[PDB]
């Protein structure tokens, strides 16, 4: 998947998707993945 959820690639905090990169999704948990 995206780098949203690697070691040093902590997510990122969003409330949509378009927060997101391209094919990632916000979450449940209110973070890019």
């Amino acid at each position: 998947g995206c780098p949203q959820g690697r070691g040093d690639w902590a997510p990122t905090s969003c409330s949509q998707d378009s927060d997101c990169l391209a094919g990632c999704v916000c979450g449940p948990n209110g973070f890019c993945g």
